[PDB]
């Protein structure tokens, strides 16, 4: 089902026809992309804050106005989700959730609070896909430039009733239902730990030098407690690259980062009337990335080649951490459209993966026009038209972009809720 | 036998509170999808166009009106869906502008070619550029334009007039400010003198004030332009009696409804967003407004006479609806709300007709975002009671991309990412005009 590379504009924007992006009719296209088959594997990624208005700064900057993304726009079903999070004591929606409660919509098929990690309003755990995958036999793999006890990674290995609750400190601290010496399954480490996912690579060491309060590994530190429960450790992108596999009984776990992985691209901060007052800026490469650190794309690559030499298949999640930087932003989103490619090229090839590519909720930037005196904070960027764009930031809720390729992909077109992705996943590789 | 299948039910379909009683979906949709493609030709095609109704626009909406997990049996009711980009010229260099105004983004649908702010059906050189209402005529489509705004505003004008400027509505303000395009100084004259040419057989919306004016040139000189319009074989009609009296509309007795002087009346009314609103001031609800009443057709009802009308044209017919807008939220919800009723008129007509396309989407985005209740915000904010019987604040503090979406013959062409020119190429090859 491989393609539709490109859709750039296909000419000249300023004359008749010039800005198209279609060449021609697309009932064949889209209808050679619908296939009702397992998915074999499935490729989950998040782009943090990564709505529809994200999406297109990144694009106006990066790659034009008439440009395309090789991977964020190269996914021919397209639909919009909705992520509202609940009220915990009423129950009604709130309108506007966070990191949390939308992963773990997508993660369990439920709705809960803001701040909730794998479980309900009523405090109850509930199941995630990734777990669910394992039980299937199942590679698993979760990849984030985050650090791994942010709340996307985290919700696919951690029930916790807050996700504060990174270590046994913070743990004991503000969830004491789910503290280890209180009889509770854990930190969001100490459970990330217990869920013995076949890859999981990202930031967060910082947490690793805690120690657990109780149990087998009382006293050592959780990269201790790591060691001695048999993962395989790596730090750097040497360690990651001389990896040869993957599974159960070598488990592999990356510590690229104390906290946050590095940012792709720096600039200044938007400021008050910073499109008028200051000059436009032009995003600069940030000199912490380097090839010792691997990169997201890097990184989707080698779990993809790890989690892949299961036979039964591979579930594999892979999150653009987001860290008024608009520098920072869209460089993000160019980070996950480079993972996105690496997903797609992977997928065509194997023809039996479902990429699904969406956000947890979006960012509040907006695109406005040059001249704007706004009341919030406002940056002027030299594009890549040689044209200056303008974002604004001006303390959210909407639907959002949501695309897939592959076998049962058809099931993001339209509106759907984030809770339908759980399902979706659930149904495609075959999970009861 | 009305078979393609449109969204019936996409609401919540349980106990949100529950596992899984927030999905959205019953089972799986490949065979739903595989039913809903044809590239047959579209004998028809009506396309909706809610004034900065981008992806925030109708999530606050159905928020508000309908709930979280409520359902909009129209707008989100179309089976295929996309994203496209809407971004203009700067008329001196060439590049692109990347926040449009209604009038760019309209000629970019009507025409295929991008332009600067400002501008109907005419490029950046100025040069006029056929729309693809004019060519539906040429073919021997029906044809009709419908707006609840003036019909001299931007969106029903780029169907049929070419002027350098979207301020040039009568002959007084064309001749001051696009002189090239003024009658008496050889061009094609003013917005409404061109739409009294382009001869729609249906044009309902608002905007009467200007037909006060009298052309300054011509066949018609010293005569007013509603004048102009009777002496040249229109119907003129001013209320719901007089519309629903109108048994034919044709090229020898077109249809004009003019039902406001200005914009037509919007639904709700509430108060202004106002700074710190949604600490300051308590959540709103919002009210009917009662110029809105029986004897002014609503955009539904006008959607409905359009295509009753035009459906009696053995060859086809081109509609296009404009739900018009106007830091009003109670205002753009009943805006959104408007748009929705006239897209179920469509839809229930294309489900049934099986050779009609129905496409729905928005000029540009407004700026408004829905943010959380304890939000202190530097703009204008509201809090409002929504139909869950909890608080959804808005925030006014675009160039974002925003959904298209389609059902019928064609819709393919929506998915994924595409242009707002693409929109125009669509329309013109699935009427296969030439």
């Amino acid at each position: 089902m491989p393609v539709l590379e490109n859709r750039a504009a296909q000419g000249d924007i300023t004359a008749p026809g010039g800005a198209r992006r279609l060449t021609g009719d697309q009932t064949a296209a889209l209808r050679d992309s619908l296939s009702d088959k397992p998915a074999k594997n499935i490729i989950l990624l998040i782009g943090d804050g990564m709505g529809d208005s994200e999406i297109t700064a990144a694009r106006n900057y990066a790659e034009g106005a008439g440009g395309f993304f090789k991977g964020i726009d190269a996914l021919p079903l397209t639909g919009q989700y909705t992520h509202y999070a609940l009220n915990k004591k009423t129950g009604k929606p709130d309108y506007v959730t966070d990191s949390a409660a939308s992963a773990t919509a997508w993660s369990t098929g439920v709705k809960t609070y803001n701040g909730a990690l794998g479980v309900d309003i009523h405090e109850k755990d509930h199941p995630t896909i990734l777990e669910m995958a394992k039980a299937a036999g199942l590679a698993t793999g979760n990849v984030s430039t985050a650090e791994l006890q942010d709340a996307v990674p985290a919700a696919l290995v951690a029930h916790v009733t807050s996700r504060k609750c990174y270590g046994p400190s913070a743990t004991s601290e503000k969830c004491p239902g789910n503290a280890l010496e209180k009889g509770g399954k854990g930190s969001i480490t100490e459970q990330l730990l217990n869920a013995r996912a076949d890859v999981t690579l990202g930031g967060g060491a910082k947490t690793f030098a805690e120690t657990a309060t109780a149990g087998e590994w009382q006293g050592k530190t959780l990269r201790e407690q790591a060691q001695a429960r048999g993962y395989q450790l790596v730090s750097d992108a040497a360690s990651l690259n001389s990896v040869t596999e993957a599974n159960q009984q070598k488990p592999l776990l990356g510590l690229f980062a104390d906290g946050n992985m590095p940012v792709r691209w720096l600039g200044p901060k938007a400021t008050y009337h910073g499109n008028i007052d200051k000059p436009a800026v032009t995003c600069t490469p940030n000199p912490q990335r380097n090839d010792s650190v691997p990169t997201l794309a890097q990184m989707t690559d080698k779990a993809i080649e790890l989690l892949s030499k299961n036979e039964k298949g591979f579930f594999l999640q892979v999150e653009g951490a987001s860290i008024a930087n608009p520098c920072g932003q869209i460089g993000e989103t160019v980070d996950l459209d480079e993972a996105v490619q690496r997903a797609l090229e992977f997928a065509k090839k194997e023809g039996n993966t479902l990429v699904i590519v969406t956000a947890d909720h979006a960012h509040a930037s907006q695109i406005v026009a040059p001249d704007t005196k706004a009341p919030g904070l406002t940056q002027a960027l030299n594009t890549k038209d040689g044209a200056v764009m303008v974002m604004s930031y001006g303390s959210t809720g909407s639907q959002l972009r949501i695309a897939a390729y592959g076998p049962h992909a058809a099931n993001v077109v339209g509106l759907t809720d984030q809770t339908d992705l759980f399902y979706t996943m659930k149904a495609a590789l075959g999970l009861k």
